């Protein structure tokens, strides 16, 4: 579990969005596994605006943050998980590291701020849904 709180937006994995998220929907994209809903309180996170490929992510299933190198966001085939069938996911970054289903929502961060959230796992990789292209998260 986990979210990004930027401005008056809450960014969550689409597959973990709640009814309240859907009832306050801003934007969602199944191919990216992302959903954004509106919030009443302003959030503490800053979105990275960069093309870093190194950062640190939180792994709930280890209670640890790990430094990783990761691929640039791409269209990637993802094997079946507990929450999606096998399918292509867009805007996905991969690193070598541990990720189970409940790790989804952990933040990946670089020197510029939040890069994305855990979205995929298995076979010794962790996949992160990028948010750095969503420039509108920083205004309105
Ligand atoms: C190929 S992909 O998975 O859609 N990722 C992607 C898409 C668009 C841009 C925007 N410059 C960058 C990366
Ligand atoms: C059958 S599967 O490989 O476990 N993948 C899967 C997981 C969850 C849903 C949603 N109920 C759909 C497909
Ligand atoms: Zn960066």
């Amino acid at each position: 579990s986990g979210a990004i709180y930027v401005g008056n937006y809450r960014v969550v994995n689409r597959h973990l969005a709640t009814h309240n998220d859907w009832a306050n929907l801003v934007w969602e994209d199944s191919s990216r596994d992302l959903l954004v809903s509106s919030t009443t309180a302003q959030g503490c996170d800053t979105i990275a605006r960069c093309d870093c490929q190194t950062g640190v992510y939180y792994c709930s299933s280890r209670r640890k943050h790990y430094p990783v190198s990761f691929s640039k966001p791409s269209l990637i085939f993802v094997e079946a998980s507990e929450y999606y069938p096998a399918r292509y996911q867009s805007h996905l970054m991969l690193a070598v590291g541990h990720s189970e289903p409940g790790d989804c929502g952990g933040i990946l961060r670089c020197q510029h701020g939040v890069v994305g959230i855990v979205s995929t796992g298995g076979n010794g990789l962790v996949g992160f849904a990028d948010v750095r292209d969503l420039l509108w998260l920083d205004e309105e």
